């Protein structure tokens, strides 16, 4: 019973001239521009939630508020 281990790092053979103390960091980085950026020139379906939206995504906040991470 375990998971996100299997390619995290997701063939690391040297990702690219870059700091090698770190590539956690880097890792996050790539992750998270990469995830933002395919939003970035493109208009698919942009989660930008207003009146009746928002009010839904609400409701995971609020439920998000209560247990942070039992682990």
């Amino acid at each position: 019973m375990d998971y996100k281990d299997d390619d995290d790092k997701n063939r690391a053979l040297s990702p690219m001239v870059s700091e090698f103390e770190t590539i956690e960091q880097e890792n996050s980085y790539n992750e998270w521009l990469r995830a933002k950026v395919a939003t970035s020139l493109a208009d698919p379906r942009p989660a930008i939630p207003h009146d009746e939206v928002e009010r839904r995504m609400a409701e995971r906040f609020a439920k998000m508020r209560k247990e942070r991470s039992k682990q």
